[PDB]
């Protein structure tokens, strides 16, 4: 332990993933009682990492923690509460970081319960989507940044194809996912010039075979769903490799067209438009 | 091709119209003979715009002062304006909360205020205006930015609110298409303009070739009247070439076959 030293990241480490990259890493996973969140928890447990999981259900989180330790998690803990409460979001991070003695990766995955419907007048759902899916993520980031700066850590933001392109029946949801891109892509550029060695991974996902998604699309949307296990891993891979964006969808056509080279070009052209 | 006669007698709302691009839009509409209801917080500055609008030949010109931080004011403003003009043909959403260029550290109050003013009030204003716009087969004009399409440092909260506008309004545009709601949605993606606020905020930080606010305001009205989905306005030739996302339109068309 004390007689041990070196680095997992060398030549090729920016390109090829190894589960050893997550060995002994301190990770937070939000919305981890089910779906992709729970699948990410499980993969991190297997890779030999420390985990602190959160969601509103204490019972469901207990089950995840139990199973997480069984898979070989360096440590597994939960803190239950709602991400509607900005005070809970802020203290959760400090309370979670106390448990692990720091933080290497912050996985922001939770969303407020959403169903497919046309927008008419539900301003409460518009506001709640902005608060839970976007604002809580900002609060969690502010609370986690001192620890991530110490560890030269990572922020992993779970977004959607609906956070890159427009879709009907998800206006409030899509607004909150687009906001994530605007916010986190802007601070990534600030961290670059301020030499803050905290990476930011935005994960653009298509349909995933989670219970919630399958029930929500039932009889409304007829689309191929990708497996939640592989999705969870691809998210962790991009985070560990410090990739700016991760794309995961069933369609070959999506993977080919989702990338925006012109955005990357426009963003480069203003390096020469910035003072000290 | 646009014609100023398209706005002749039209019932238009212009938000954030006491100065800059908003005031320039209020002036162009008055020249075209539209009925106008302008808003911002400054009663004095709005009076000057109304007077200068009636001076340019507006069919009618009114102002209602108040803050877009108050969702109740936003909702009631539309009904109030709708009572004044006897309906609505165009809703121009232009206001934003006062923003300066700074690195993000812990200002969650500015993140929340940016989402409330620059995004949420736009949604509130739209909900309140939609019955009238459905009657007139009207238009919604959303003033966004290049920072609402690409990432920029020192504007995290602002950029988040402009990206949110794209997500929201582009999604409801697709819903209006399938629900056969004949209300068009124009998202205006603007580059650096020569307004007092922007010229002051970029001073000693960034320099460019500031596009004129007069022409900008007209290009916004043009896109709205022509019912264009998106309007792009910037001084750079390279921006106009790279700003468009054809692959997004292609991907959006592929998922139309799934419901
Ligand atoms: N599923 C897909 O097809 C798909 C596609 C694209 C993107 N994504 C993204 O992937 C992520 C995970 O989706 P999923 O389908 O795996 O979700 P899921 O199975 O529905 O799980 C949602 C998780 O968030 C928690 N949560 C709900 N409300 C919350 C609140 N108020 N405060 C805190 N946590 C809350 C849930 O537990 P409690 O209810 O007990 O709180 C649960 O752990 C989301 O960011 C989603 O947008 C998924
Ligand atoms: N100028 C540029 O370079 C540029 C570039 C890209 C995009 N844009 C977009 O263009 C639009 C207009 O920009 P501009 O440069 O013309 O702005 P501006 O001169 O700063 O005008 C802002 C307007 O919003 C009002 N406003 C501010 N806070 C308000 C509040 N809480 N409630 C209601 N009204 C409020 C202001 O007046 P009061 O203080 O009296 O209320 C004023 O009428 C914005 O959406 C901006 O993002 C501009
Ligand atoms: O982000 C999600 C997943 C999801 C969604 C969103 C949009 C549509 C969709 C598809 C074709 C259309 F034409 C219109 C809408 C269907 C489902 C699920 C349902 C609902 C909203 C959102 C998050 C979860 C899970 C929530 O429960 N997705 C799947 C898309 O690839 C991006
Ligand atoms: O949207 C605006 C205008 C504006 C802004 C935003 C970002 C930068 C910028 C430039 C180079 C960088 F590298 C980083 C940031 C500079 C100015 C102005 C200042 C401030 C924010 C925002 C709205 C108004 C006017 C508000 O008063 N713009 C001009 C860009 O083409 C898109």
């Amino acid at each position: 332990a004390s007689m041990t030293g070196g680095q997992q990241m060398g030549r090729g480490s920016n390109e090829e993933f190894r589960p050893e990259m997550l060995q002994g890493k301190k990770v937070i996973v939000t919305g981890a009682s089910k779906g992709i969140g729970r699948e990410m928890a499980y993969h991190l447990a297997k890779m030999g990492a420390h985990v602190v999981v959160t969601a509103r259900s204490k019972e469901t989180l207990q089950k995840v923690v139990s199973h997480c330790l069984e898979l070989g998690a360096a440590s597994a803990h939960y803190i239950a509460g709602t991400m509607e409460d900005m005070t809970f979001a802020e203290q959760f991070v400090a309370q979670a970081g106390k448990l692990m003695g720091g933080l290497d990766m912050l996985i922001l995955n939770h969303i407020t319960n959403t169903s497919l419907n046309l927008f008419h007048d539900d301003i409460h759902h518009v506001r709640k989507s902005m608060e839970v899916n976007f604002l809580s993520y900002v609060v969690l980031t502010v609370a986690a940044l001192p620890m991530l700066k110490q560890s030269n850590g990572s922020i992993v933001v779970v977004s959607s194809l609906a956070g890159k392109v427009a879709y009907p029946m998800v206006a409030a949801y899509s607004a909150s996912k687009f906001a994530l891109d605007g916010f986190f892509s802007s601070i990534r550029k600030e961290y670059s010039v301020s030499r803050v060695n905290v990476s930011i991974t935005l994960c653009v996902l298509g349909l995933i075979d989670t219970e919630t998604a399958m029930k929500a699309v039932s009889g409304i949307v007829h689309m191929q769903a990708a497996p939640k296990e592989e999705c969870a891993l691809e998210i962790i891979k991009g985070g560990a490799l410090r990739q700016e964006e991760v794309y995961y969808d069933s369609s070959r056509w999506t993977t080919l067209l989702i990338r925006n080279p012109c955005r990357k070009i426009l963003e480069e052209l203003y390096s020469t438009s910035y003072n000290m």
